[PDB]
């Protein structure tokens, strides 16, 4: 972030260390929590969209929010360029040109004219602008957050099938990649942790049987 | 929290209730959890001592944690009397006095002064000095945990063995002691403390069997 | 209001019903889908903030999805007065005044008010503002629930017929399917997904009675 | 709402927390029953068309509620436009212009044209004037009625006679038919909806049994 | 209360009908819930102690409420004395005494002296501070309550003796009638309106039975 | 601080233990009864908001009941802010300035403010002023309260023994008594009012028989 001298002048620093390991941490237990969002806003107030490029690269060990992000960022900077096809030059002769999508994503822009839009009158508030792109791009990740773990599904004493199918289906929903490793999970652990009622049914409808048929032979 | 805008302005700003939001969720959950220290942490940014007062003000509902920390702070303030010994004279009038370790927790200082500091020709930097003393009391609270006792959980008449389960292996996590109390406690106590109709399966099956097992047998 | 023209001319225009009418059929229909995201888009271009909440109000009997929205108007409204606050006092009154969050939103604007923010000198888009936040809240909705099933109506042990039509009913309104196939629904689903003491009961009382017959026979 | 300070300064003012708290709980139990409009009498002293609206939009979560209201609030503007003075050069030049229907509602006004027609010396005084078309419509919407049917009511098989009855008894006070009329549906659907194990007792007890005898009889 | 214009001009209105209609509307539904707090507050602006002694009239019909309310107005005009006793005459020649608390409650004071000191320089504001002992009042008077009736308490089919006797008690104590009647429905009541089997159990105990034998015989 | 005594003479001092001594066991014997207002009135005369602030503290362990003080002192604080904002400007620094209802309370001002207001030109009186607002609150506070007796403690005719032990433990600690009032209590009515299948099993494990004997027992 740039930062204000005693003269007046800015000075710029590249985001801090103790930043970036307090943002690290915060990405390894709350990345797809919506707690990420006021933490990602608080630490990067001021920030340049270079500062917030390194900001992206430490939440990059998480793939599917590092995916949708750069999506996001994607889209947000196409719909800038679609409303906004710019001039050759400057439109302020001597001063930084009318940023364009990428520009904003501090990608295609240098350093200094991050800080020069940043420093600038007139709301070019380019730090602030991806922030909240980010933070849209956020909202599409903590829509993900994932509970794991299949194999805790148990049942109750007299309990029918048809609840605890509720449970194992809530189970299986989460599940992601590899199908077959969980199929044979399912064909096993569906009657292993039924109770003796439910498990002998289960036992005897076999592979011939759709799970409604059980649910009905089990109420 | 102290912002900038251009051209030699330091601006006092209000706290976003995103980070309020945030900080009051951090304590609801994080409140002897080690996590408390980098949520705190990030959403510390900008912070006078009036901020931190406010936001610890809002969560330290809890007496015994709030005197820790205040007992924490007592200590580095008296640190900080060691590093101010004596001096002579008036520093400038009309640029802010020496902070002491009142001044610095926010209480013998205005918000104005807290302002003085902050902004001064090279900081002396009050909000971070008393930051660096609520981490660190923040973290004598996470030291300094009170446990619950594996004692307790048995097993009722109508409650489930599975669900009596959930409850040892918790109160097993939060018991204080090292893990060969915990294999041993696990051992013993789970089997000792359950009903006796599930006991009496779980003494059957006996010493050997699986907890996976344990759990589905006795419903 | 003013809207730019695709070659880039100024023209002055108002709403159209046509927008409206996609509106209300888009909005009851994908409520909590992502689809009514881009379908926003496609009616909110050149809107004004008053525009923007015709809209709103055209299918203002969504007060849970409303509610939501104004969540995210009330957050990022107090992040702005933080972060962009008013100069002080009627400094010039008579000539542009500065907006607040309110006023992006429309609630404290008139259009006159809205529109001379939008004409004036220096790219003021209080319409783009309020619709950005209006899709941050949007992606809120659609990233919240969304699923349905009628055919998984299916019941409890012994689970009575007021309970399941009940059930049946709430779901069948709520499952987007047109009508022609919740009469074929109604049709296949009723004496079939019913809890099997039921099913006998209702087997033997047939078409000739009425689901009320049917919930009273059923205890 | 507009206060007063010493000799001759008009004040604006907040709206009071303890207002809008009370005016939610208020439209939460009686938004479709008289006592909602003594009580927006009472907490709209002093109100201006913006504190109004601002009372009618925190609670404006009924569509066909919000509509008749406005389309009431049409009705009379209407005839306060037929009744207002058709006016040619300034009649207040350098002070509040003619106001309209869209004025009264606060729609087509500023808030300040609002305080500045109601607090000079008596001229056309529009929050009164909008109070008197809204005390109006919220008569409207209490006179007029449609939710809820007493056949919608018939009893479960582990459902106790009395809260069969209590459902039946307030559900009744809110059908719409002359009290004899009520008082046959009685004495008709509280038996023929019952539970038949309940059906049956009732039918035992015969039409001289009280209906405290029916609540006794049938456990 | 006194009332005042932007043009400049302040005169006194005594108390309005329409707000004494209004208040006793508020105080038959609402007087023991908050939301009569409020609405006094609302309509008692500009109101001095005789406009106030006007309003207080009314609540007549709640006479423990109406005349706690006016004790606690004598502590507190008592206090004011001990806390203000007064100069033997005027404290600034050719210029108003200064108020005592029985000023304060308007009993010695008139309205021209209520109007004088509202209307003086320093903060003093007679209304308000007659209002402050008011709301400790009204404090009091919500601390009560109103239930329906004895009549009514009854005992469900399986449902605990222990808690319908709690019910029916507490019920007993509210409900208006001479002690004796309330001996008399104890006895015959509570045994009545028990469940079937718990009164065959309260018949086979007998009436010379206490409550401590009641809730042991039937459980 | 300041105070004045019976002679009418201004008299500075600072607080004593002994008055916080005695507010701690007050409020640990005596916060469910009224005497608890009278007994704050008696500790509060003299002291300041930073000793009132003190006294709180101290009192800081019914977080609940501290809870509903401070919501109460926050519902003032804010009204406070809405009767009377801030002067625009700073007019005089450190002579006096417009005190908000945290300053009053305490929480935003330092001492020296709160001395300097009591002590200005026409004694603005803080601790006073805040005293009230604790006093209403205490009001609230003591309008809360209603649980009793251990010997009330007994069970339905179906219910757990284990839940029935927290029942009779918890009230039997918020019972003050005495220790040997405590175990005659729990050796008599934990077996008498058991629930009958729970008190068969008190019997015949009789009440020289432990807590774990009774829980292994009745599980």
């Amino acid at each position: 972030p740039i930062v204000q001298n005693l003269q007046g002048q800015m000075v710029h620093q590249a985001i801090s260390p103790r930043t970036l390991n307090a943002w690290v941490k915060v990405v390894e237990e709350k990345a797809f929590s919506p707690e990420v969002i006021p933490m990602f806003s608080a630490l990067s107030e001021g920030a340049t969209p270079q500062d917030l490029n390194t900001m992206l690269n430490t939440v990059g060990g998480h793939q599917a929010a590092m995916q949708m992000l750069k999506e996001t960022i994607n889209e947000e900077a196409a719909e800038w360029d679609r409303l906004h096809p710019v001039h050759a030059g400057p439109i302020a002769p001597g001063q930084m040109r009318e940023p364009r999508g990428s520009d904003i994503a501090g990608t295609t822009s240098t350093l200094q004219e991050q800080i020069g839009w940043m420093t600038h009158n007139p709301p070019i508030p380019v730090g602030e602008i991806y922030k909240r792109w980010i933070i849209l791009g956020l909202n599409k990740i903590v829509r993900m957050y994932s509970p794991t773990s299949i194999l805790d599904i148990r049942q109750g004493p007299k309990e029918p099938f048809r609840d605890y199918v509720d449970r194992f289906s809530k189970t299986l929903r989460a599940e992601q990649a590899s199908q077959e490793v969980k199929n044979w999970m399912t064909e096993t652990l569906l009657v292993q942790n039924a109770n003796p009622d439910c498990k002998t049914i289960l036992k005897a409808l076999g592979p011939g049987a759709t799970l409604e048929e059980m649910m009905t032979a089990c109420q």
